[PDB]
């Protein structure tokens, strides 16, 4: 009942499945007019582009194989971006995993296999929290 | 191993409970230097404070009452209030009280009765999400 322009959302999803990130982009450009960018690259590569990265609001990272590593890098990620919303996609929604998203600064957790309604009121919800970028 | 100048940080401490209120500010107040101040009011009170609430970086609710009516007013305190950092202190941390803060924009739960350490850590994380305020 809140609607954002939806135009003006860069969205970056990114994931190692060739598939997988065809389908997550696919997805997302059916539940709106976001900008949708895709990226191969895992989360220590991504925050290598500083610059880069300031042109996005939103995040969506597929979460198949959450390692301390990546949880560090996408704490590193949210850290020097705070205008950036991190969106994890995952196959498990057990405390443990859901706990250590958040303290790793992540704003919402999405069940694979992704569903149309869901991924609406998550980017809605993220809609919300973006911020001027400039 | 990331040092930064507790005393920098300010901290608004939220419950219903006189004594968990004086408990939870007790506590803060043994983790570090950080300046804190106490309410007895509700999310929904908070929020209609928007000029008060720019002086605070953390924001910790005692979650005792969870209601979508409150869960609502951190949604929209998060979202006019990009700079505060809302911890959630409950007694559950079940899947779903956890998403569901998650998506009203809590960045950590913790979990009571409050340990030292966890809270030196939350504390810690939510001192890296600091934004400088004008
Ligand atoms: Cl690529
Ligand atoms: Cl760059
Ligand atoms: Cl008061
Ligand atoms: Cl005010």
């Amino acid at each position: 009942e809140n609607l954002y322009f939806q135009g003006m959302i860069n969205i970056l999803v990114a994931s190692e499945d060739a598939s997988r990130l065809a389908h997550l982009a696919r997805l997302v450009g059916d539940a709106g007019r976001y900008r949708v960018t895709r990226t191969v690259g895992r989360a220590a590569q991504i925050v290598q582009r500083t610059d880069g990265l300031d042109a996005f609001d939103i995040l969506m990272i597929d979460g198949a194989a959450l390692d301390t590593a990546e949880l560090a890098a996408i704490e590193k990620l949210s850290r020097l971006h705070p205008g950036l919303t991190c969106l994890l996609v995952t196959t498990d929604a057990s405390s443990q995993t859901l706990l250590d998203a958040m303290r790793a600064g992540v704003r919402d957790v999405l069940r694979w296999p992704l569903e149309p309604r869901a991924l609406d009121d998550a980017l809605k919800r993220a809609a919300a929290q973006c911020a001027q970028r400039d």
